[PDB]
């Protein structure tokens, strides 16, 4: 049957390891995808590690150009968390260099965006197969969350973007039943920019913490009602959580409006938490190093910086990257609320280091009602490899 | 319990990619059967990926010969779509170089041909185990669909041929139940050819777009009604769709006698549609080079060449080869109608190119009521290997 | 629930393969263990391949005395049929150098023998686990079927040797319902001997067709009740059945006694038929070479010689060697009578070949009412490996 | 439904082997995580091994400092008993490098502690995600059972230590429903040590025989109840159990203080019978070669040093190692009691051997009411490896 996820978000004072999978380390030897763009999505037996696989694996020659991004042979796969991305456990889910995926308590619903950049097209599958497209709408890579869409009470919703990567683009919002779309809506944000959100259930709503790649330091956030009515903006907060981002002392928070003189991004993700918020961030203001997680004290409601919680899994000796966001489903918590989590991408290689192939390695944290003390379980991996 | 398949066929306005599995790619460095002659069949809880591997696998000494197509070695296994037809992850169906495979809703039914050539016999399975056979009937290859068989409430058909590759030879259709042949027919086509038929069902009867390996270049059609009883001809088509082939402006269409000179073919398939048909192929005329699908305006009923619709899933400077059909079940696409699906073959090395070993990657592509942009997914793995 | 398995056998005119493993090509590349001794079981689900590994994989330094027979590395485990024995699908079964295994409807049983050579014990399991045990009681190699053993209606039943390669020895045959043992016989056979018998259900009753390792070059026959009162002799045939054995001519079959002059033997089998039996042999008299199986009129009650219905399944320029049988469930084979199959095992390397290693492959067949036309489905393996 | 495990244990005479995994012969070529820890635990469907990996494989760069104890890259993981811990087969449990599990009847329940070592933690998991935690109350290595712990209707206990590997400690017992914790207990025990318990179900009490790492050349015992009252002590047994050990002669049995001059141990186990005890240790007193178990007469109630059966699984030629217990559940022995099972850890490699890595191998022995003869089942791989 299906999955209400109408509980708000439990109110956590820490984040614990769930688990860590060593993709790359276990690579040097095992027969491992090369990927990118992993996160993390539960359903009511079992939570799930998705991917976008580069069509091969670590420690061979088809690892090469393996940064562009794109390419006909990315394919989006799974497999049960912690698990490395392996090619003897994974679990082909569709064609994609772009998904996101959920379950709604009885089936996973995917959707692969794949083909040429101007005419791409998103696959969307449901109980192994595709059930319904959405092609692209302004010729110029339909890309979308790169993380957990969210279904709640049998409807499914997510987001995407058609656009340049700088300048004003377009967004829309998506719901649907069974794998079959269901009405969706185009976001007005004009000057405001947003990609690969990083959403969660809560309240019977959808809240999603995305990225501006035109002009935002700090990040857009948007919820999304059941009647596909929303609100969009950035997180309120006075604290920047993108990157590059600029110092946190010179940075003033905004409720309506980006901030901040950056061009460019990363995927992260944030917790609402009453009008506070639990925000996810590379330490490092300007590479992909380290992650830290902050509870700013109101965040989510004013453009308060009052930091009161503060836990690194990542430390800035470690190479990080992207992050999102997702929930244990009730019926795993036991808990009578929406336990929250979050995953965090391990870059290597790539551009960062001298190596011909570029990948990832994830790790799974999760709410829990205790404080948890600052640590690195970082990637491991000793590159260059048998290169 | 059982399946149905009595609905039309859906019309479709394009294809959606199903899935890619990165067979050779990921066989650079992993542990891949070296196969050929694969295809997708359909239950109700999943669609699986059947081939024939040459008891080796890529990137070892054993792949070697890997082109003969004929060996005691070779044995027709299966995996879930989209997965590469790993060691680890394969399901032993039978002994063969020539199969055949289909759900009638609860367990699956496979035929393996092997043996002598002028002895071959035919195993067939069914839930896990061969239950009933059929011994070569003229003494020389007999062989069969290389794609899904079809079935029908229960009952499921399939195509056989003992003969040469070249003039007149012997068909037969075969009409069975749980496993235990009931009856079959001798398909009368002096003068037309028939093998490897891409099957698939519509309107409560069997149709299938074979291959005439003696003279034709536009391919035989077959109409399989339950008692039996039968219709064969032709693709009306003006538009040739064999390869080896003649050019467009220069094929007459035929609904009942095979047309063109060229004595050699290509294993294909074609979606009846209204009167209308969606018929694929390679584009490069003579090589195996290139896909591409097309609807031609009444195509099934008349010999028209009224084109309306063109797309190619693999560009003509990528390695193609064969390609059947399949439907999706109504217990997964959640339509009322099949939906129409087929895979595309995509062959490497030899003989093409210089390699000590033959073998060939799948890309499967799925019916939708969305007219799907060009795009290619080909193969991908850099010739030669580790040799 | 239980299985019953007390139809008689079925009366085939010929055996179909079932399946083919492709153990050791496999192995060049692949993670296979090396093994010995496999053979096949079904239950009412799936049948399965049982073997001894050798605690390591081909085309590796373990593979290196792998011809001993013994040591405490030794392990039983199992994999689907046709499998090939590889270590990701694997199914551990029990700590053995000497194993049989059945299942009787509802769960496993296996018994695998190990220890030092003068108090070796065998270690029965049930579901998963041990349940019963039984110590060496003659303190030299306490070996057993190496086949499948027989569970009627719930009792399963098997046989097992304690004694020398040679000169007179002591057998007992063993009873027990859900693990646990419960009852079981000492055979008499003064001046006979008997070892790894390839058993099978019939009539409600148990008949094997063992290996006389002393002086028959003739195998013994033995008919268990479920009483444990039993019958005990050699296949009556007036043709030798055993390897090394002495020509067709100059042999006298013989219903109680032994004959020929020969010391040693091999595994083997037989079914009876009526009062006929189809015996499988090695062609070739001397070496482990070729396979073939032989339908003698009346074989099973008269010293007949009359044969009328012989093929081969490896040909006498392939390795061959044990051979073992089982039957199908009419719970799978669908009929009403108990489908007869076994299967051969194709040994490689050492002793025969020179390589640091040994091992082998497998071949099933299954009975069918259709003559079968003679074939080579042999191992394929190119000797020596990366050695 | 839940597990009751309220049965005494039952009183074998000898155990026999379950199991053999093969773990480091089968990685010199295999995929195989290069562990250390290893455990087993049963549910009513099957018992499972428990690990500890590095994140890393054998016969790989990444198996180097594989020594050190503690790291980020250590992960807790598993796979069904006997099957080595390869990566295409393993579980994913948690994040640690010390663990412990067990499961209820319905799900599992895993404990993984990882972390900064003034600081660690610990993540409670049940049914595939971490429900509860327990942060370290005495910032110094907060390690537990390396073994299975224990679940009597429901409740789920266990054993933990925060503290010096040397003088006195804090040690606590846990006891908790579904994941969720429910209350717990301070061990008093000054001047006494423990560690690493091996515990086990017995007379609806939980038994533990424990490691005391400051003063004890014997080990200590605990029996807990399930209001959390309990006793604590060490084996009255006049022998003693721990490596290093004073000898035999030289040591008097002490039913509440600890014994001998040594400062170091080893994980080991013991099981009550009637006022009897089997107890296991390594044959060579100094180091970790071989492995026995002694049942003395009276040993768990008097200060006994009356032996009257000895059983060695590893001769003291042989790398040995850890130890520890655990139960079948009645769901799958068919007793009507608990039959009692334990492992034996083979260790391999630094600090004993010349090799840049460390792992070790595992063996499993079961209750049964029969006497075993004495024999080694030991790790088998040739040092070093491709190194
Ligand atoms: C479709 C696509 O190529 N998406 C890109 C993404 C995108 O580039 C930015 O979000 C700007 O729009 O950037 C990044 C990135 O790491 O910055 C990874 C993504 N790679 C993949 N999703 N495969
Ligand atoms: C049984 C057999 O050898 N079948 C051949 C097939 C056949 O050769 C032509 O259809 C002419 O009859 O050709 C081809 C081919 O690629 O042209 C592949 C097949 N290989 C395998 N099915 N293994
Ligand atoms: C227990 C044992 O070592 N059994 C031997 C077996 C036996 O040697 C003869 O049957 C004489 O008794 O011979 C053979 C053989 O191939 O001749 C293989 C067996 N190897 C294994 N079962 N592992
Ligand atoms: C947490 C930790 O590092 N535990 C150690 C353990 C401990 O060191 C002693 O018990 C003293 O407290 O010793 C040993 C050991 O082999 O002596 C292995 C353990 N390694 C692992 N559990 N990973």
């Amino acid at each position: 049957t299906y999955m209400n996820n109408t509980e708000a978000i439990c109110d956590a004072k820490g984040f614990a390891p769930f688990s860590k999978d060593n993709g790359i380390r276990i690579g040097s030897r095992g027969h491992i995808f090369v990927i990118r763009e992993p996160f993390v999505s539960c359903s009511p037996i079992e939570c799930r590690t998705f991917f976008l696989t580069q069509g091969s694996l670590l420690n061979d020659k088809h690892s090469n150009g393996t940064v562009k991004d794109r390419s006909p042979f990315r394919t989006l796969m799974s497999v049960e968390v912690g698990q490395s991305p392996n090619v003897y456990q994974a679990r082909f889910e569709a064609v994609a260099w772009s998904a996101t995926a959920c379950h709604d308590g009885k089936k996973w619903m995917t959707v692969g965006v794949t083909g040429p950049d101007s005419k791409a097209v998103a696959v969307i599958h449901y109980g192994g197969v595709p059930t319904d497209v959405v092609n692209s709408w302004a010729g110029d890579i339909l890309r979308t969350q790169e993380s957990s869409c969210t279904c709640i009470q049998g409807d499914c919703y997510w987001v995407m973007t058609d656009g340049p990567a700088n300048r004003q683009a377009q967004y829309r919002i998506y719901k649907a039943n069974q794998g079959r779309i269901i009405g969706q809506t185009d976001i007005s944000f004009n000057g405001g920019h947003i990609e690969e959100c990083s959403c969660y259930p809560n309240d019977g709503k959808v809240e999603c913490v995305c990225r501006d790649g035109w002009t935002g330091t700090n990040r857009p956030v948007l919820v999304i009602s059941p009647d596909l009515s929303y609100r969009v903006g950035y997180l309120c907060a006075g604290i920047p959580s993108d990157t590059p981002r600029g110092e946190d002392t010179q940075f003033t928070g905004s409720c309506t409006s980006p901030m901040g003189n950056q061009g460019y991004g990363v995927k992260g993700f944030g917790f609402r938490q009453g009008t506070d918020v639990w925000m996810g961030r590379t330490i490092s203001r300007t590479s992909r190093s380290g992650f830290e997680i902050l509870r700013i004290k109101n965040g989510w409601t004013q453009t308060s910086k009052e930091q009161i919680r503060k836990q690194v899994v990542v430390d800035n000796l470690n190479w990080s990257g992207y992050s999102g966001s997702f929930t244990l489903p009730v019926e795993l918590s036991g808990k009578d609320c929406l336990v929250p989590c979050f995953w965090v991408e391990m870059i290597r290689g790539k551009p960062e280091e001298k190596t011909i192939w570029t990948s990832s390695s994830s790790i799974v944290m999760c709410g829990v009602d205790y404080e948890v003390a600052d640590w690195s379980w970082h990637d491991g991996a000793i590159l260059p490899f048998d290169i």
